[PDB]
């Protein structure tokens, strides 16, 4: 049995490999040649089928892992070709977490004799956080902060110290947004939620500029100026506010110029592409620092693949958290974000 | 000089203007033509231009203020429109608030001999709130909720009582969302506030389906299903998430059904409104109840005119509310929304 980890989420199927280094030479006679040709198809492809990728860069290498060194492999694809997936497998104990893991429960079932083990997204979660920053990053630190977030002739990626990470305040942005208190290794609950997350900036993008994929909305929105559907808090008041604190570069109305035809007839693709950008990532930072006052945490972690190859929401939400709070709130960012709850759900096995 | 108050807002002036009915003989002919000829305008005609309009059935009947007796009238243009309402002039104190009081602060100055009397918006907002509440609507409450939000055979307005009124968590719905506690007559302040707001769904609405007025967006919502749009949680579990108390049909990822090209495709306009108009409005809710939370207020009253003729929208925020609660917080509305900055800028005139 090949030890796997699965995160069935809406948007994407997370998996975590595995490898055995330390095989022996009786091991490598005793095994099927299906598992053999497993191992060998997942670490001498990158790109699996069509819609199939392997981490590469996120490989943790020599980990020792339920008393055998190995490698520790990422993979994903999308929700949508999981039938590919589960066909695949028709021509062993499944660890799975996230919604997929219940709405394909008897899908996977057709694979005979498979045993299916949901396992809680909360829980699958927290563990695969804890212990991923616990082994660090190839020695490395799997959290890291941006520096001097206020300046951007000095704001740079630093590491940060997850020793003791409690408490901590996660924020898993997927399709939707969820919200975690995490106060122990055993104590942590979901606070809350928001739907304006990564499907929400995929979704309206897709709608208002035709983009047909993530990069693509990203690439788009990298070029854009979100002021141009925006209607900030100078359009209102010729200014800043100072009364209230606000900057006159703060956002009053999301895409609130658009009421204007002219306005929208002018208009660039790019600029919308950045104007959902930016709205839904200040949305995401404002509730994660409402949720923080009022859970009293002062430390905030981001996970989850809206922030994939998105250095630009990263930034954003390291100078907004840093910029409202008065500098109260720290973002935290990890390398392993879109993984823990399939690395959480590996981390299962033993249990079965 | 005609007692005005005016709330120069980002999208809609709003203006209120005290008309005295107790006008003896000697004062109608120590009269100025050009004040009866204003006078006569206002009173006898309801669409004033292109744009203007009087809300008749807000007019409060035989107040008292400033000593004497008179009619309250609410009128509103749109904010774009102004430059023709100033040459209007140019063919007095003026008491005016919102962001307009300043931007355009220089123009209402080409008004010879005009005295323009900035005030600020969270004082004129709380005291004419608290000043419409206490005077009553013609004998009527201002202040209504909508009883049993959760059972729609049952759901109905009903009055609500604010002789007491402390405190008061303020949620003002105009372009954007600004969030006020009020704890006493002199003591409030604003908490936070956020961009997704009433020029948002406005904005959005137009970009996705070309309507033209805020009238027209909400005819397309009353008739579409947001749920074409939307990512619901039993999209992704299959059903109900019990394990965080998440009913199936909650929205998991707003417009998160439209990452798939042929949902895009089969999505309608009117479906488009709707979820726009959800997703604002469920944001809306969901901020003032972590806003409600930290405060530790249990009353929630919106203002603003995002929800003028919106019934979808208070019915929404009446049932979320009650619902995500779990029955501590309660929506309170008010049938002069729009109008309390303007209200409020008017019982400034005694210091002056
Ligand atoms: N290759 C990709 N394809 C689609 N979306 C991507 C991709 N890369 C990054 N994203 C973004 O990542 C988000 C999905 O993040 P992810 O954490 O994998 O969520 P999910 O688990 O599949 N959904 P959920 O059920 O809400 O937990 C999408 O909404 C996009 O904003
Ligand atoms: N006739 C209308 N024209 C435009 N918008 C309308 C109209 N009627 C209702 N609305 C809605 O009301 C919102 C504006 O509300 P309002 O409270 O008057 O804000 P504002 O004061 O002009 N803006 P702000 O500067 O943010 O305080 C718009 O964003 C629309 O959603
Ligand atoms: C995998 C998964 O389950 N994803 C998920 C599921 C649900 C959600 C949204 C959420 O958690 N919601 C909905 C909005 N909410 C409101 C709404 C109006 C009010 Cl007045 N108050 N709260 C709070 C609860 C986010 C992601
Ligand atoms: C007339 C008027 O002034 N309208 C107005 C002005 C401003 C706003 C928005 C607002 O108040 N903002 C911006 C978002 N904010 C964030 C953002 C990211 C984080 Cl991490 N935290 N907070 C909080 C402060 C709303 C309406
Ligand atoms: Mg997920
Ligand atoms: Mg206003």
């Amino acid at each position: 049995s090949p030890w796997f980890g699965m995160d069935i989420g809406g948007t994407l199927v997370k998996l975590s490999y595995f490898e055995p280094i330390d095989i022996t030479a009786e091991e490598e006679q005793e095994e099927v040649e299906s598992l053999k040709s497993i191992r060998k198809y997942l670490t001498s492809n990158v790109a699996y089928g069509s819609t199939g990728i392997r981490d590469v860069h996120l490989e943790l290498k020599d980990l020792t892992l339920f008393g055998r060194r190995g490698n520790l492999h990422f993979i994903r694809f999308p929700t949508q070709d999981l039938p590919t997936f589960i066909q695949m497998g028709r021509d062993t104990v499944l660890c799975a977490t996230g919604g997929g893991a219940y709405k394909f429960e008897k899908d996977f079932r057709t694979i005979g004799n498979l045993h299916l083990h949901k396992l809680d997204e909360l829980d699958c979660l927290v563990k695969g956080l804890l212990y991923i920053d616990s082994v660090s990053f190839n020695g490395q630190a799997e959290c890291y902060y941006f520096a001097n977030a206020s300046e951007p002739e000095r704001c740079q990626k630093m590491p940060f110290n997850l020793d003791d990470p409690y408490p901590l305040l996660v924020v898993n942005i997927g399709s939707g947004v969820s919200i975690l208190a995490v106060h122990s290794k055993d104590n942590y609950k979901r606070v809350t939620g928001t739907s304006l997350g990564g499907g929400t900036f995929l979704g309206l993008c897709s709608l208002l500029t035709g983009c047909e994929s993530f990069e693509e909305a990203l690439e788009m929105a990298s070029k854009g100026d979100s002021t141009q559907a925006d209607k900030l808090v100078r359009d209102i008041y010729g200014g800043d506010y100072e009364r209230f604190g606000l900057p006159g570069w703060a956002v009053a109305s999301s895409f609130g110029n658009m009421i204007y035809k002219e306005k929208r007839e002018s208009v660039s693709k790019e600029d919308l592409a950045r104007a959902t950008l930016v709205t839904i990532t200040n949305n995401i930072g404002s509730v994660a620092r409402m949720c923080a006052v009022n859970e009293k945490i002062n430390r905030v972690v981001f996970v989850g693949n809206f922030l994939r190859v998105n250095t630009l929401s990263m930034k954003l939400l390291a100078y907004a958290l840093d910029y409202w709070s008065k500098g109260q709130l720290k973002a935290l960012f990890l390398e392993h974000e879109g993984y823990f709850g399939a690395v959480g759900a590996l981390l299962g096995l033993p249990n079965f």
